[PDB]
């Protein structure tokens, strides 16, 4: 029996697929960095790509622990190229801000439905999102030289 | 109280460990600030803040399970290191000890089939893995 709403399941399935695309996007940044010779920037991107896949599997597991099912969707082709380093890290920041808004939106939905388990789940992700935007913002400040 | 007293003592002990961690990172900010590395100092400040929210997550979980928190004395952190690398190496050694301490609480709660504590702790095991790897990445970039 599923003890989440079909609309919170759908929302969480949508976020799982965003984390996979996030993963793919950061892998694509590594292909750029690696081609332009920045092997340490590529290495971070590959770490990030792995970590976004662990985010997606926590949603995967949560959905199944509450009796839902996961359906995987097509993943769009990510950009392969940026107009230099700053451009690449700004795209990353902009994508993380979009990811955060998307989780905040699910957090509003699950509150209106008084789903306390899902609320508790997403608060861990909010905190990680605040950390990840500030990591990228910090990179961007250091690049300003 | 719906946690065992052993798990309660272990989580209260980790809480005081996270408080000391915060204090340690703040002390690293005083070294970096004194030596003119303003950006390392800022990172250490944000980490001290973060460690405090780690501490307060253990706080709130202990009370949600019916326990009480008890604050212990906080030891005087070092305030000086041999150089930049020596400082981040102490940060790594310290995050490794925090990871082992947390893993041991995880082992204990799994023996006692305390699934809420296991679930609570797994967030921190993943955060400790990421933070250890952050220190490691900074160290490798220094060797350049
Ligand atoms: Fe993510
Ligand atoms: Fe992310
Ligand atoms: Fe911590
Ligand atoms: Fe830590
Ligand atoms: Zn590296
Ligand atoms: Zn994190
Ligand atoms: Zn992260
Ligand atoms: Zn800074
Ligand atoms: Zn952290």
């Amino acid at each position: 029996m599923m003890v989440i709403s079909e609309k919170v399941r759908k929302a969480l399935n949508d976020q799982l697929n965003r984390e996979i695309y996030s993963s793919y996007l950061y892998l694509s940044m590594a292909t750029y960095f690696d081609a332009e010779g920045f092997k340490e920037f590529a290495h971070w991107m590959k770490k990030q790509a792995q970590e976004e896949l662990t985010h997606a599997m926590k949603f995967y597991e949560y959905i199944y622990e509450r009796g839902g099912r996961v359906e995987l969707e097509a993943i769009e082709k990510p950009p392969s190229n940026w107009n230099g380093i700053k451009d690449a890290f700004e795209a990353a920041l902009k994508h993380e801000e979009f990811v955060t808004q998307s989780i905040y939106n699910i957090l509003e939905l699950a509150s209106e439905e008084k789903d306390h388990a899902t609320v508790s789940f997403l608060k861990w992700f909010v905190d990680e999102q605040v950390e990840e935007e500030d990591q990228v913002r910090e990179i961007l400040d250091l690049l300003e030289k």
